[PDB]
Parts: C-alpha cells; structure tokens; sequence
C-alpha cells in the first residue's frame, strides 16, 4: 500500500498472506480473505497451477511467527471459469482456494463478511485497502500489515476517458485516484474493506490492477474485482468442492 499506515495488530482478522514455495523459501506473493473455515478468496491472477501454495493467517508481521498465527497448506485451486489472463481488463479476476484442513476461529483469525448480491457502493464511499504490498511503486515491501484509506470512485466517473476509460467494467470497483493512496504490487488478491450501514466490516473488492504509470496515480484509481458480483459463484464452489 502506498501512502498508508501500519494497521493495528490483528484488526483485520480475515486478511491472509498467500505464499508460494520459492526454492525452499516461503515467499509472499498475494493477499487474500478468509471467507469460510476452509476457503480463501483471492485474485485469479495470483494463481499459477505450477506453484505450490500455503496461506498464512492471524498474522501482523510477515517475518515473525507470532503466537496464534497459522500456516495452512492449500489443496485445491478454483479460478473463475471466465477469467482470461491475457485480458485482465475484462474482469472476472477471482479465485477460491481450499485449505488442507479447516481453521479454527479465534480472536486473530476470523471470517470476512461478504456484501449482499448486487450491492453497489456510491461515489466517495469510505473504504480501506489492506496488505503487505509495496510502499511505493517499485519500492519497498513492509513487514507489518499496512492499511490505507481509499474512497470509492463510481462507474460513471471511473469510466471517463480521463480516468480508466473503457478499461473498466461494471464487474469492477474503482477506489482512490487522488495519487496519494493506492494499492500496489503484492496487495493483489487482498480486501477492499468497507463498513456497511450497520457498523459491520465487509469485503467488497479484491485487489486486481493499477496503472502502468504507477501504483499511486492521479485519476488512476486502484481497481478491484467487485465481490457482490460473484456471491452466487462463491457459494457454488463451496457447495461443490
Ligand atoms: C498486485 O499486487 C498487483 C496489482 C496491485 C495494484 C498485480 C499487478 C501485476 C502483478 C501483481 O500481481
């Protein structure tokens, strides 16, 4: 996250680290959200069928084995069937990962709540992106979970040709776009968290893409997969695997 700050420890208890095996080291590559005791939600672009995956849960520092943090092997990968890696701007950038065994819920490890089907956030809605990605474009990755505040930019604005133009579809969410705060490489797959009308935190987006001009860029909002578009698919995959 560029332009953000350290999260409070364990305050985003659904946030996952998605890691792969790199030459006998476990290496962070994407974020994710725990969405059921057996399933993590993430971005399809984070998945290669050739890598091997584990998920780390209940974490704050990526390098410290903190008490009550947990690594679990990932055993099944389910990418959205309409995802095309060669057409990232079509959307459908979504994947569900099955854990080898269910996690027990705790104070540090909780489920992230999804919005109703079809829910659209209005312009300037307040949300927060979280992750262990880069702190600036091509710069450092933190050890500690960051968060950053991002306001929703609605479709009508974000599709303008000064913004993303036609890169952006109604199956995505735009947030940010001031050039101060953004997601960045390494935040991919993790949550856009927005608090619903009754206090509750919900995960509305999955970090998908930013601009080749830079992670933080005026009138290039960070783009997210819109979770309220796949509620039905998420539940089918879970019932059927
Ligand atoms: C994820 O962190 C990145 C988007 C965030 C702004 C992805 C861009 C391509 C590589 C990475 O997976």
């Amino acid at each position: 996250v560029v332009g953000g700050e350290d999260a409070r420890p364990n305050s985003w208890p659904w946030q996952v680290s998605l890691q792969y095996d790199s030459s006998g080291q476990w290496r962070h590559t994407c974020g994710g959200t725990l969405v059921d005791q057996s399933w993590v939600l993430t971005a399809a672009h984070c998945i290669s069928s050739s890598r091997t995956y584990r998920v780390v849960l209940g974490r704050h520092s990526l390098s410290t084995n903190e008490p009550g943090s947990l690594a679990v092997k990932v055993s099944k990968l389910v990418v959205h069937q309409d995802w095309n890696s060669n057409q990232l701007s079509n959307g459908n950038d979504i994947a569900l990962l099955k854990l080898a065994s269910p996690v027990s819920l705790t104070d540090k490890i909780q489920l992230g709540c999804l919005p109703a089907a079809g829910t659209i956030l209005p312009n300037n809605y307040v949300c927060y992106v979280t992750g262990w990605g880069r702190l600036q474009t091509n710069g450092a990755s933190p050890d500690i979970l960051q968060q950053g505040q991002l306001l929703v930019v609605d479709y009508a604005t974000c599709s303008k040709p000064g913004w993303w133009g036609s890169t952006v579809k109604t199956n995505m969410i735009c947030a940010g776009g001031d050039g101060i705060i953004s997601s960045c490489n390494g935040d991919s797959g993790g949550p856009l968290n927005c608090q619903g009308a009754n206090g509750q935190w919900q995960v509305h987006g999955i970090v998908s893409f930013g601009s080749s001009l830079g992670c933080n860029y005026y009138h290039k909002p960070s783009v997210f997969t819109r979770v309220s578009n796949y509620i039905d698919w998420i539940n089918s995959v879970i019932a059927n695997n």
